[PDB]
């Protein structure tokens, strides 16, 4: 339910989740133990018409926590988190030989 | 892989797919041979330069197609696609017994 | 698990369903959205009293779901369902060449 | 083609066997070498219209023989058996510690 | 031992079937309840000298029933029929959304 | 994949091949490396225009090659090859203990 | 969560039951029907400092019951059961040819 | 196959094994290359007497060797051990965010 | 090694051995505890030609043992075995209802 | 299935079958297509009467058949085949680089 | 194509690469970011006669490229690489609780 | 296991086996049965001391057997063996149809 990418560019460490028609209320980014980037959640139901005919679902996502541990401990008030186009994005700044023998 | 739902309102059959992290300019919705409905697009890769460094990598990249056959009398010239929150939307308008014994 | 049989007369479509042990008040009939024919019920389980003894037991208990989608044009107010001898029966009544190259 | 239970109450040995739509006269019950219940049969074919279409058959039944080592020897004027609603059925009249170390 | 290809181009609908060492008098194109092609057949006993030696057998082809039904009834009259080179050709002769948000 | 059967005849050893579909310009047969039959050729795809369109397909396409080892002492100079019917025929001349106890 | 065993010395039958760190308030010996030893238990929680962190967790025992058929109904009042070591203990007192041809 | 936990309190790394039927003078418990927290020791297989007779064996027996490497900095002087009912305890002194872009 | 037939006929249970090639005195046909038939023995090496040179090993028989429970206790002294053809024998002496309900 | 070894002597390629429980009215002995060595024959099964009762069968039965290429110089005249103990015999007569670098 | 050894004796880490038939110039040992040894390499074709016949060919090396993380910075210029024999060697210099219960 | 291919020039066969860390004393190359190749040796394993570490073991060690059948007719006595660079050279010196239809 929440594929994630982690990518460490020198100035930061950007994290990258895929969390389609999720709600920010509905997404959590926490830090624990100083290093350990936290990320859960859980889409709400669609308060979609009650009665509707349901053909085909494979939308079918539910509750999920994720942690990372940061290679350093992150300065929690530096940390940025964005949600767009149904991609969450957590932003962490950062502070030849001879052969013969 | 775009995840797809179908359901069926007494109004229209709608669509709905995951494409998180795709605009609107990479996506596509149309009607072929007069009742195939076709969502395609791409979910671009961010290649990016070798500075970075990448840690964990589960999100997908690329082309997406998918295909669902709508009734021969449905409204085709009154599809409408909508696209918010990483989640794609198309509305497609539409045109007991007693046991013996 | 209710095993169904469909077979097709010049008349009608005719449907088959074992149900051992159901008696036809634990059997319904009906037809949903118009044109799906819809066998349900259940084969209660006869839990009886702790002085019995189980040397064995295959026989399934336990609610039974099935659907047949019947054609646009049928005589839907003249579907007919019988149950005998552990058999429901539905009747649902109906609206060469040469080689050389 | 025969799913069978076997129950022993205090009063006798009830055997139950899903049978649906099979008749008598192609059930049997018999009782071998004094303690051997045994059931056999075959469902006939139904002798219903030659020449439907059959689009779907689940309902496939063939011949069976199974057999029961009863605790007793049974007395045999006493076994009943009677077959309703596609179930067949056998009834057979039988005659804290301390922890320390 | 009748790998079969359909193609619709908008003339017609043309299936071909590899049928390699077969007889015209061994293979039969039909049409059945108006819109379903039926080919079937069974190549012969090589009627070769009967004593040779079998080193190698891999040429191995039986009896066989294929059906295809047809999108409108066809004109049997007008279904063409050709057996040439192992392959039998049956010829039947036929009569963008703009995304808002 | 073309199959070849390999039999023997006190005159011979003959092989076949089937090949539907393929003229006798896509095939050829030679003699390798002294004693080994090479059968050899390609099964052309008839690619078409896209105002086609494909509901089946079965059949395979492309090139297939064949070998077999033939005797040290055979007729290399007298190997016939004949084509009919999707079949190829190729034709290379060639050159009790009674128990004790 | 019990791996037992089961000894028969010419003096008594002897079962050991691995049931490490289990209290004999948590674990149960009856005798059933004269001659069914009933082993049963259920190791409580550690009821260890709430708020640990459980870095690794093999240990983890369940509800169980085990039932052996003794070959002669056991003299209840002499059959002992002692707990030591996390190994349970249950005692229970019992009472060449030619070849040619 | 000995199964360990391993749970870390503010003051202590601690360890569980489960051992039933261990005496202390079966089991070794050490500290290697600085390190490296070994557990080791052996299960006595009782082998007894040919008068006796097995009718269930599920308890393992032999050599046991448990290894886990400590922080580089824990007080290796003050480990502590100890084994009772079966389980043997080791200890080991030690030395929200806003989502919107 | 030993593929063995049990037979009961009114007179007798007879027990077959497929043996081949072994000898007596590789063959041990014994009863244990009065109603316990034993058949064990090894397949000698052949004394052949030391030296020679093995194209093909199939025949690979070695040691082996066989119980079988007799229904009651043998007269030993009436129990005949013999060794023919590479099969050992042993001989061991002995002393409907109605549907309807 | 009869199990064959394929030695070879200075004097001759010698096979071994185990035949257990064959006469040797049974067993058939050839040489075919002038240097195959064909060992054929049946396992009589004893099909015996109905008052029998069978507790347990391994020992097959029927027919076997078994075939050896020879050399096309071989004693085909002087090929000799013995059957003991369940074992046939066939006797088919017969007609250090130092390292561089 | 480069199954590899690694030792480390108390004065270095020594690494061992089976590269049979490779020539210097086709392997490469480097050392990054510090404390990472890259060993990589492709063997050559062997320029030997165009045109021979290959019967079997199982020595299939190709392209490979591997990693270790040195447990120490290495001193680069006191890194030795020699090549012998197929082998690839790469040298690194570097710098009891009683239980109570 | 060691890898071996088999060339064949129009001079001669050749052989070429990958074994790299082995001396040409622990190679023997030779020809048994007056017409089988058979190349043998040992990879011997460098055991050392205890004060040793292994972090990785890949590579194998011990016997190693290869045998090829060679030519009726080849120079049996003109066979050399090269071994350098860890590869190991044996050198066994060598004594279009028109399709109708």
């Amino acid at each position: 339910n929440a594929r994630m990418d982690w990518k460490e560019t020198p100035e930061a460490h950007v994290f990258k989740a895929d969390l389609p028609g999720v709600k920010k209320e509905e997404v959590k980014v926490e830090v624990e133990d100083g290093n350990v980037l936290v990320v859960s959640g859980e889409r709400t139901k669609e308060k979609e018409d009650k009665n509707d005919k349901w053909h085909r679902v494979e939308r079918s996502s539910g509750k999920f926590v994720r942690r990372f541990r940061l290679l350093e401990d992150a300065k929690v008030e530096e940390v940025k988190a964005g949600l767009e186009n149904g991609v969450l994005t957590v932003t962490v700044p950062k502070a030849a030989i001879q052969i013969s023998g």
